[PDB]
């Protein structure tokens, strides 16, 4: 394999982490190859479940624990930290709430969480490296509780930074909030990629393909699919009651992707790097509830 860019794996990593058996398990965790057939079941539907009020109380408590874990792991960014240790106090943390690390075993993905550094799009693994002075990392944090999964994400600086790390990062940030401040009922879903495919365009830099946005509820991914990119075939008019992600993954160069030998690390093909935020967000009769929002705090972990 050529590598793309100056990021390397670095091995071995530690044996899976077990998840003690008084936590409730998504139906892929003891599956072989971590397929889930409750997702595979729905496999090519393009119909949106419309949340009932307990399946409201269920997302709004498993999103409020997964931002709780996130800010744990933002707690912990800094050189010389490995990634592998970050995934240990998210496994922890996630235990320690109750809830199951969704990433672990998700279609065999060795980690519980994702840990996505400079060239890395999205779906890094954790493991022996050192974070970098001049860094940037995505940490993406998904918890499922009592049949909910909840997820997002956000980039953080490592140490200093250069002035095209806190361009890239802050434009991706808006990115999101951009989409996030269209979510309403009678909006179509592909129009979020034309909203966020512009702010991008507008700073220099591209829109990842090959990777969206998803519904996500009783299943971890599940329909609507919601690209990021402008002009996309998205199918589905939003309605109070759906729950769904938007992620946009922006880099620095072209919009290309590749997957390292690993099967789940997704690398920018030139090497340049990628920046990338999630919520899981409620279309409400009116608007949207951001789920994964912090309640304490005006502003993501890089920008304070
Ligand atoms: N949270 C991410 C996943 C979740 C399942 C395993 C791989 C990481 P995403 O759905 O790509 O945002
Ligand atoms: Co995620
Ligand atoms: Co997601
Ligand atoms: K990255």
């Amino acid at each position: 394999y050529r590598y793309t860019g100056k990021l390397r794996p670095h091995y071995p990593l530690m044996p899976t982490r077990p998840v003690p058996s008084y936590i409730q398990r998504p139906d892929y965790a003891d599956h072989p190859l971590g397929m889930s057939e409750s997702e595979q079941a729905l496999k090519g539907t393009s119909q949106i479940k419309l949340l009932s009020s307990e399946d409201i109380e269920g997302m709004r408590l498993v999103c409020r624990l997964a931002r709780e874990v996130l800010d744990v792991a933002a707690g912990m960014i800094k050189p010389g930290v490995t990634t592998e240790e970050i995934d240990h106090a998210v496994h922890l943390a996630c235990i320690a709430r109750n809830c199951y690390p969704s990433p672990l075993n998700y279609y065999n993905f060795p980690k519980s969480c994702c840990t996505s550094v400079n060239e890395v799009i999205c779906h890094g693994i954790p493991d022996r490296r050192p974070l970098q002075e001049g860094d940037i990392v995505n940490v993406d944090i998904t918890l499922y509780r009592n049949g909910y999964h909840g997820d997002l994400n956000e980039t953080f600086f490592v140490g200093e930074v250069d002035d095209g790390a806190r361009k890239l990062v802050q434009t991706t940030y808006e990115c999101l909030m951009q989409a996030i401040d269209a979510v309403k009922p009678g909006v179509r879903y592909r129009e979020l990629g034309n909203i966020i495919q512009k702010h991008a365009q507008a700073n220099g830099f591209s829109v990842v393909r090959s990777y969206c946005g998803h519904g996500i509820h009783k299943l971890m991914h599940t329909a609507p699919n919601v690209p990021h990119y402008a002009k996309n075939k998205a199918v589905g008019v939003m309605k109070s009651g759906h729950v769904f992600t938007i992620e946009p993954m922006i880099c620095e160069g072209g919009w290309q992707d590749e997957t390292w030998p690993d099967g789940w690390t997704a690398v920018t093909r030139d090497g340049k790097r990628s920046a990338q935020f999630e919520h899981t967000l409620l279309v409400t009769d009116t608007g949207c509830e951001i789920l994964t929002r912090r309640l304490d705090s005006a502003r993501p972990h890089f920008m304070s």
